[PDB]
């Protein structure tokens, strides 16, 4: 059976810690790059709103790069926009970002709407998953990406209020977190229904760079656990920054895989504190290695990750849009060279 893996079965097995023939190489974070936008005719920002173009751009960084999955969409704003956040849609090389927060003072009116799945670009993402499945077939995995519940709550109330309430109005923090989690689960299961094989949430606001490890444990962990156990899929939890102080807690959250940056140090250092509770995904620096290169540095840092027991070889965060195609190929070549 070790000789019969598909790209899909290898990723799922790897994330679950089952035996595999080799470590898979892919990205669970955003994969839109300028060089590919130009090659296949699917540039931002149009690729965020047109499902066919969203599909094409995502496909390109599988077919033309060798990454062993397809990942969509390209931003952390689809769900929060659907929940009332105002968004700036960015540019050809700048991601959409949140500019307006609907609930900076109180949660009056914040309930999750019955028509959530019809709002904003949620229908675009769901359709793009179906289109991508058509284009790659059943044996290549589709990773559905989204902002996580902590980041959703914070986007809804503004990060200033979120941080303030964490100390001074913890009941409101919790209410915001519960609404955010409920909406996140509904969206994540919708993506599973549409064809996603893995749901990979990115929750930067849960990072120790922004929230204390103690507040992670006290308030955030239980919602991340509720998310993982309510979503009917293998899941991955991505949190950037130096997450070492919460890495064990991340490993308790019910996600099969933990996606981390280079800021944890070597993959081995991470493996040594999570044991068999969760698998590790990463961790080659997106801005400081994949973006500038050189190819040889990408490969060396990738090989260190593999030697340290990384379960899925991946960029540490979103691929920087100006990343050359050749640098993405380098990540794949490193895995291939590793197995001789
Ligand atoms: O993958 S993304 O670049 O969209 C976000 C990472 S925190
Ligand atoms: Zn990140």
């Amino acid at each position: 059976d070790m000789s019969e893996f598909t790209l899909k079965t290898r990723l799922l097995a790897a994330l679950k810690g089952e035996p595999v023939d080799k470590v898979p190489v892919c990205s669970v974070t955003q994969t839109g790059i300028v060089e590919l936008m130009d090659v296949v005719g699917a540039p931002w920002p149009e690729a965020h709103t047109n499902p066919e173009l969203m599909a094409k751009l995502a496909l390109a960084n599988h077919e033309l790069s060798g990454l062993e999955a397809v990942r969509l969409p390209y931003c952390l704003t689809v769900l929060v926009e659907a929940m009332g956040c105002e968004i700036n849609m960015g540019t050809k090389n700048r991601q959409p970002s949140v500019t307006g927060h609907p609930y900076p003072k109180d949660l009056e009116g914040a309930a999750v709407p019955a028509d959530l799945l019809q709002r904003g670009r949620i229908p675009v993402v769901l359709e793009a998953i179906k289109i991508i499945r058509e284009k790659v077939g059943p044996d290549v995995p589709i990773v559905g990406g989204m902002e996580g519940p902590v980041t959703v709550a914070s986007d809804l109330v503004s990060v200033k209020s979120f941080m303030k309430w964490s100390i001074k109005k913890t009941d409101l923090l919790e209410q915001a977190l519960d609404i955010a989690t409920e909406a996140s689960i509904i969206y994540a299961n919708a993506m599973v229904e549409a064809g996603a094989d893995v749901i990979a949430i990115a929750d930067p606001v849960a990072s120790p760079d922004l929230m204390s490890p103690d507040s992670f444990r006290q308030f955030l962990k239980s919602r991340l656990q509720k998310f993982a156990s309510s979503v009917n899929s293998v899941t991955v939890l991505h949190i950037c920054g130096n997450v070492n102080p919460i890495l064990s807690d991340m490993a308790d959250c019910g996600f099969e895989g933990l996606s981390v940056e280079e800021k944890i140090g070597s993959a081995k250092k991470g493996k040594e504190v999570i044991g068999t509770r969760a698998r590790l995904v990463g961790n080659v620096s997106s801005p400081f290695t994949l973006l500038p290169g050189p190819v040889d540095k990408i490969k060396a840092e990738a090989k260190e990750a593999l030697e340290g027991g990384i379960d899925v070889l991946a960029p540490g965060c979103g691929i920087a849009p100006m990343t050359p195609l050749e640098n993405v190929k380098a990540l794949v070549a490193a895995r291939d060279e590793f197995y001789a």
